[PDB]
DNA sequence: TGGGACTTTTTGA
DNA sequence: TTCAAAAAGTCCCA
């Protein structure tokens, strides 16, 4: 039989809206294996022949149809065993379907539909006497009330994040969640945390999830909660691996247990070229098992509210820079995030755009895009920003709002500030303050392959698509722009920054201040020098008909220095 | 269809 | 009053 085949016929006659608001989206077969294998393997179904199995948010039952079949084998093999221990009558290979259906295997589910696809799959795995009660709830498994406790929980939560879910679930998970979900955390944390809570002492649960509650700051609770309840046995991180075909999103295996042991140490795989094709393999096991993964562990009792998840070399390298840096970026500079227009169609225009022409320039500002920010240097602006919080009335700026801004007034009104009343239907939603923009400050994409830090010159603006800083005044005596984006751009502060930060999809990570605000900075005898090179590069990379080769040979000095700085 | 360039505004706090 | 986080990303193309 194939266990995936309507599953996903059924997943396929789905719209992307319905697949989206409930997290329809289906686990491939060497993922299913791969913790079906881990949960089960090494069970003893003589010492306990009624383990409960559970998958809360089961699906058509891509996890259920394989623990179904594996938990065949396992009394199958052993059916003569269990004969001689327990009721010979009841333990024959006739009576093993049935068996499994009453005791073995539990489901739940929201989805009506594929609750009844899976009850026909269970169904059908025997040509068949009493109609046999099957264990499929349809419920939200985060209301249910939970009667018992399980051995095993396998499965693949749904991901559903702040803008996605509705207001008042959203009221109900703040009020009933609070320990792992709050601000902008995510529906699969509460599934951590109810799948924790029902499993039994001495149970295992193995889940793939999303990757990102292992370093966002969303999860910190969620971190605490795990740690705190659980021995984590093992983290499968995949980075920004394609696990889903067609979805982008970034994965991660976790499998816990709460057994009693003194164990506390954590097996860690973590791809290495995320260019792989998983589903191009027989089993993730031998993936594993391969030079394609790195292998290293982790002391479970040395976790902090962060989970720094490196090799050794890596850990020496991050705390050889922590212990010898002084200062932070949060320390000397102030943070923030760019402008949110809420509709930037309605603002922002090519400057070239004829229409500017009805636009006084005391109003137009300097638009940026995450594109435009290189190291130490930004792209000349190809856009403008109608700054139309300074429209002092309508009738004065006239036809600035009728020709431009309000053709999308419908859409300006169903800002939510507007509807309350706090912003006039063609103000920018967070204007932020002009001052902070216009003043010589660095800038840095906020999702980058790389760590690219520059200097903008030109008060440029932007939206939340570009973070920018500035040094404090006390500090300026200390650091300067140049030997920032010096350090900030070097290969050495690339790999530190990356060692803690938040990998978001293939050769993506986000560089947030939640994050870039921890980078750790010094200065000692080598500082002159890093300045002089970074001011070296800066004025070739700003000279119009320069070819900027040289650049890669004074960075190549620069990342020298700062090794030696940092004794790595 | 799978891979690469690129990134809005809704939202809780 | 007003901050900053959040990929079951978006979107285009060979
Ligand atoms: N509140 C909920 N309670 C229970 N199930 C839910 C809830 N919300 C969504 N679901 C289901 O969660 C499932 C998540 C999917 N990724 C299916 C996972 C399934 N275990 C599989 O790996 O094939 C979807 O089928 C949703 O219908
Ligand atoms: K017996």
């Amino acid at each position: 039989q194939d266990n995936f085949l309507l599953s996903k016929e059924y997943e396929n006659s789905l719209d992307v809206d319905t697949k989206k608001a409930s997290g329809i989206y289906y686990t491939p077969k060497i993922i299913v294996d791969y913790i079906v294998k881990k949960t089960l393997k090494n069970h003893d179904i003589i010492k306990n022949p009624y383990p409960r199995i559970l998958d809360i948010s089961c699906g058509c039952g891509n996890f259920l149809l394989e623990v179904y079949d594996i938990l065949y084998d396992l009394f199958e093999e052993n059916i003569y065993e269990l004969k001689k221990k327990y009721d010979e009558n009841y333990w024959t290979v006739d009576n093993i379907h049935r068996h499994i259906l009453n005791y073995c295997i539990y489901g739940a589910d929201i989805d009506e539909k594929a609750i009844s696809i899976l009850k026909d799959s269970l169904t059908n795995k025997k040509v068949v006497e009493s109609d046999i009660k099957i264990n499929l709830f349809c419920c939200d498994s985060l209301k249910k009330k939970w009667r018992y406790k399980f051995d095993y929980i396998v499965g693949n939560p749904p991901y559903i994040g702040h803008k996605k879910l509705e207001k008042k679930y959203k009221k109900f998970l703040l009020e009933k969640y609070s320990e792992v979900y709050k601000d902008k955390a995510d529906l699969y944390f509460c599934f951590y945390k109810k799948i924790i809570d029902i499993l039994k002492q001495g149970g295992i649960g193995s889940v793939i999830t999303p990757r990102y509650f292992l370093e966002s700051l969303s999860g910190k609770d969620l971190r605490e909660y795990i740690k705190s309840n659980v021995n984590v046995q093992e983290i499968v991180d995949f980075l920004g691996a394609n696990i889903f075909k067609n979805i982008g999103v970034s994965s991660c295996i976790l499998t816990f247990d709460k057994k009693k042991t003194k164990e506390t140490y954590i097996d860690v795989f973590k791809i290495k070229n995320e260019d792989i094709c998983i589903n191009k393999f027989e089993t993730l096991e031998e993936l594993l098992k391969s030079s394609k993964f790195e292998h290293f562990n982790i002391n479970q009792r040395l976790l902090s509210d962060e989970w720094i998840l490196v090799n050794k070399d890596d850990e020496t390298f991050y705390n050889k820079i922590q212990e010898k840096c002084k200062y932070s970026l949060e320390d000397i500079a102030i943070s923030f995030q760019g402008i949110i227009t809420g509709c930037d169609k309605a603002f922002i225009l090519s400057k070239d755009d004829v229409k500017l022409n009805l636009v006084d320039d005391k109003f137009l500002k300097c638009w940026i895009k995450s594109k435009n920010i290189n190291k130490y240097i930004v792209d000349k602006s190809e856009y403008r920003l109608i700054y139309s919080n300074d429209i002092d009335n309508e009738n004065t700026n006239k036809r600035i709002l009728d020709e431009i801004i309000g053709l999308y007034k419908t859409k300006l009104e169903n800002r939510r500030e507007c509807k309350s009343g706090i912003r006039k239907w063609y103000e920018l939603q967070w204007g932020r303050e002009k001052l902070f923009f216009e003043r010589k400050k660095i800038m840095y994409p906020y999702k980058s392959n790389e760590n690219r830090f520059a200097i903008d010159y030109d008060n440029n603006f932007s939206s939340a698509d570009v973070y920018s800083f500035f040094i404090k005044e006390e500090y300026l005596d200390k650091f300067s722009y140049e030997y920032l984006v010096g350090i900030l751009n070097s290969s050495v502060y690339d790999k530190y920054f990356k060692i803690t930060a938040k990998k978001m999809s293939k050769n993506i990570y986000d560089y947030y201040p939640n994050k870039v605000m921890k980078i750790r900075i010094f200065r000692d005898n080598n500082y002159e020098e890093i300045e002089n090179l970074s001011k070296q590069i800066i004025s070739i990379l700003l000279n119009k008909s320069i070819d900027k080769g040289k650049v890669e040979k004074l960075q190549i000095k620069m990342d020298n220095l700062i090794m030696d700085s940092l004794g790595i």
